[PDB]
């Protein structure tokens, strides 16, 4: 699939770095045509067949075909698609309210109610991708982003597809491999991946919304993982003392080594608390 190859200069004005990744980097932008900002995302290709430098042809093509299938309040949506010698430079909907990271840093640690505002809105959008046989396969705050953080209920979207994959076989066998602190066992291990794989990262993700603390975080990346292989993980009374029965319970459930033993997505939203790279 080929892309748009005039000069994105010519269609848009660059601002504010947003983002740096190993093989990208985001730029907010305007379009000059109808003034509308975006998050213009530039990927870095490959020079040659075997390169470890930049991304494979494959690996941008994937990414751009999911999210031209997505329309969701909570994940990003694609608007155009350009591409040169270097680059392939993908026009996003611009999300300027910062990570969930960053906004976790400033606030330390969150209310239940605050927690659970926040994953609902994960789990809408997590229902939505899975619902499509969509596996993101990198669920973490620093891919979240809040639309605008100066309210008290800031409303957010899932952002990078970059190991997003369909699985319209149950499962996908081909190495995929996210951030120690919030990949699965299945991901450690080298097996067979699925849908399962993004609840155990809402687990992770739920502990950090709740403690402040990362549930595997070890002082490295082999210990990071060699724990969450062996589900090494407890709830600390001096960071859950006061957080209720119901919403470890929720986590207890998301943390199962065995995937086929995991809440599905469908299972979190009718849970009693919500119904209403690898080396270094
Ligand atoms: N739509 C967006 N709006 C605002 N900021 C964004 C948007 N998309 C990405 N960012 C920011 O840019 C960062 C990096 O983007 P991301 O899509 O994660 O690239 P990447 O997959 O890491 N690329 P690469 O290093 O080549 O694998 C994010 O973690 C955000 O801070």
């Amino acid at each position: 699939t080929v892309f748009r190859q005039e000069n994105v200069d010519d269609y848009y004005d660059t601002g504010e770095e947003l983002g740096s990744g190993q093989f990208a980097v985001v730029k907010k932008c305007r379009e000059k045509s109808t003034g509308l900002q975006y998050a213009a995302k530039f990927i870095k290709k490959r020079r040659t067949k075997s390169s470890r430098r930049g991304v494979s042809r494959e690996d941008i093509e994937r990414e751009v075909s999911i999210l031209k299938e997505i329309q969701h309040p909570n994940v990003i949506t694609l608007h155009e698609v350009y591409e040169n010698k270097t680059d392939v430079i993908l026009i996003l909907e611009l999300v300027a309210g910062g990570e969930l990271f960053d906004f976790l840093a400033e606030k330390e640690s969150l209310t239940e109610e605050e927690a659970t505002e926040f994953l609902k809105q994960i789990l809408n959008g997590v229902y939505y991708l899975h619902s499509l046989q969509i596996a993101h396969f990198d669920l973490k705050p620093e891919n979240i982003m809040l639309l605008d953080r100066n309210v008290p209920k800031p409303r957010i979207k899932i952002i990078d597809f970059g190991l997003a994959h369909k699985i319209d076989f149950g499962n996908e066998f081909k190495n995929i491999f996210g951030t120690p602190e919030f990949v699965a066992p299945e991901i450690v291990n080298y097996e067979p991946l699925g849908l399962e794989a993004d609840m155990w990262s809402i687990g992770v993700i739920t502990y950090i919304l709740l403690s402040g603390a990362s549930p595997f975080l070890g002082d490295t990346k082999q210990e990071t993982l060699a724990n969450v292989s062996a589900v090494n993980y407890e709830f600390e009374d001096e960071y859950f003392s006061n957080t209720s029965a119901l919403a470890k319970d929720f986590i207890r459930r998301l943390l199962v080594k065995d995937p086929k033993k995991r809440m599905t997505i469908q299972d979190s939203l009718q849970h009693p608390w919500i119904k209403p790279p690898q080396f270094e």
